[PDB]
This record gives C-alpha cells, sequence and structure tokens, in this order.
C-alpha cells in the first residue's frame, strides 16, 4: 500500500502518472486485440505485481502481468481515481435526476472541483482514452465500452454498495464517457 | 483568481512550485537588504499583480512589486499553505495546549497526513528556507523571525486565539 496519492505521482502540464502511461503504452503495445485482455487473471499474487510496480522495461512482462498489475495499480492508489466525495454524491441522486446526461454533467463538477486535486480528473481521462482505443478493436478482442464499465467501475470507483439503480447509472456514465472519448 | 492548486504546479521530485522558485530568487537577489523588503505597499493593484503570476525575467520588475506579487500569490492559493483542516486543529487546542514544541510536533504531523499532499509541507519548507534565509540579514533589512512570522503567518495559516500559531513560525524560522 506505498503507492504515493495520485496528486503526488505527477503534475501539469503532464497529463498521467509516469507508471501510469508505460503501463498503458505497454499492454495497447502487446494486448490491444487480446481477446481475454483483463478477462482473465494471471498467476502473479499482489505482492508480486506490487513489486513489479516499483523497479526494466515494462514491455519484457507477460501482458497478462501487465493487465494484472493495471488493477492492482488502481486498487493500490490511496484515494480511488474517482473519490469518495465525487461517489457519494452521485449515489445519493434521486429517482427525479435521471439523464445520464446530468449524472455525468454533476461528475465532472465535482471531480473539477478545486477541493479535488486535478490529478484525479487527468487521470480518469487518460484512463477513458485507454478503455475508448481497446473498444475500438472490439472486433478482435470482444470489449465493448460497457463491458469495460462493467469490469473497470469497480476499480475507478473502489465503492461497495448494492446493486441501486443509482449504482447502474454510475456504470452507464462510465459506459457513455469511454464511448464518447472522440 | 487563477492560481492552481499547490499541488497543481508541481510534484515530487521537484521541491517547490517553479514560480514560487523564481519568485524567491529575484526577490533575494534584489532585496536582500532592503530595510522595507515585504513593509511596504507598491503601486500596484491585485490585477496587476496576478498579471505578472500570469506570465518575463522577474529580476526587471521594481522588488517591491516582486514582495506584494509574493504576497499576492499566498493569498490567491486556492488552498492555504497550512490547510485550514491543520489551523482548525492547532486552534481549537489553543487553551489546554502551550508546549510551543508540542504544537511544532503537532503541526508537521498534522500537515505531513497522507490525506494532505506532499506539495503543502514541501512549499512551506521552501517558505521557511527563504524567510531563514532574509533573517541571516536582519541587521540590514530588519526581518527577524519574530517580525517574518508576523508579516507571513496569517497569509500561511489565512486567518488573540492566534498568537500560539505566529509563535510557531516564529520558532520553525529560527530553527532551519
Amino acid at each position: 500500500s506505498t503507492l504515493p496519492d495520485l496528486a503526488e505521482q505527477f503534475a501539469p502540464p503532464d497529463v498521467a502518472p509516469p507508471l501510469l502511461i508505460k503501463l498503458v503504452k505497454a499492454i495497447e503495445k502487446k494486448g490491444l486485440e487480446c481477446s481475454t485482455l483483463y478477462r482473465t487473471q494471471s498467476s502473479s499474487n499482489p505482492a508480486e505485481l506490487r513489486q513489479l510496480l516499483d523497479c526494466l522495461d515494462l514491455e519484457m512482462f507477460d501482458v497478462h502481468v501487465l493487465a494484472d498489475a493495471f488493477k492492482r495499480y488502481l486498487l493500490d492508489l490511496p484515494n480511488p481515481v474517482i473519490p469518495v466525495a465525487v461517489s457519494s454524491e452521485l449515489i445519493s441522486l434521486a429517482p427525479e435526476v435521471q439523464s445520464s446526461e446530468e449524472y455525468i454533467q454533476l461528475l465532472k463538477k465535482l471531480i473539477r472541483s478545486p477541493s479535488i486535486p486535478h490529478q484525479y480528473w487527468l487521470t480518469l481521462q487518460y484512463l477513458l482514452k485507454h478503455f475508448f482505443k481497446l473498444s475500438q478493436t472490439s472486433s478482435k478482442n470482444l470489449l465493448n465500452a460497457r463491458v469495460l464499465s462493467e469490469l473497470f467501475s469497480p476499480l475507478l470507483f473502489r465503492f461497495p454498495a448494492a446493486s441501486s439503480e443509482n449504482t447502474e447509472h454510475l456504470i452507464k456514465i462510465i459506459e457513455i464517457l469511454i464511448s464518447t472519448e472522440w
């Protein structure tokens, strides 16, 4: 649990944590068309994956190890990419305020709060771009935006919560944000 | 004001915001012996000072304008160098605590909290180093740790109930 806060790992004008960029670039180089990328576990345990998140070129590793280390990274951030402040608010929204557009508007307003370092929103945007690029070779890797949201929303929000029509709505906006990256 | 959070202006391994470093270096080059540094209002208004903080060599500017822009910078940070949570805790202990060394140990403990980006403490240390350097020519600029603490504690904490905070800064300047 020695991964520094996102706000300490980089600062503007950099667009993302340098370790995260290395992971994403290696994964895209070696696994863009992999039909089980992020949907199978590798043999490495969390301690070994954490050991990798310190030291070599990440392209030297097995792609399934890199993919697991990507998840491990999202899980080990001291605060999640989408801070609990933001998700606590989004979950509290009523059924009458049910437009995905409104949920997205609120997520951007809350995460861009000056009470939240810009690094959180920057990292989320970088991850969305990766997820969008993956979904554009769906014909080969079988990943659409919705499945990528179902796989990664629990790692982005890190929020235990019964399956509400609120939680469906958070998966839905991530789904929309992946698809609408350009 | 569009000044970004301390945590957005730099990240480890850099030791301080690059704009703050530029200000400090220019002020120390041109004003180390100035008997009125940081105690005189210059002719510029906050908008003009912000224009200078929003961007070329800062040495071209009048030193009193640099000193004003340094204060403007500290005032315009979206969150103060010493976060409000930290200062609120130190203030609420005020009648029950009074060991100064305890206040200092606590200030450091609170500002190094994992919930607070390391940039806040890094920036505070950079500021303390500058304040200490000034105090080493106090015979000429008249800025000793106590005067520096009275001038800048209100900008660092962003605030009677406060005298123990001023003393913390005074001691932290002296022991650099």
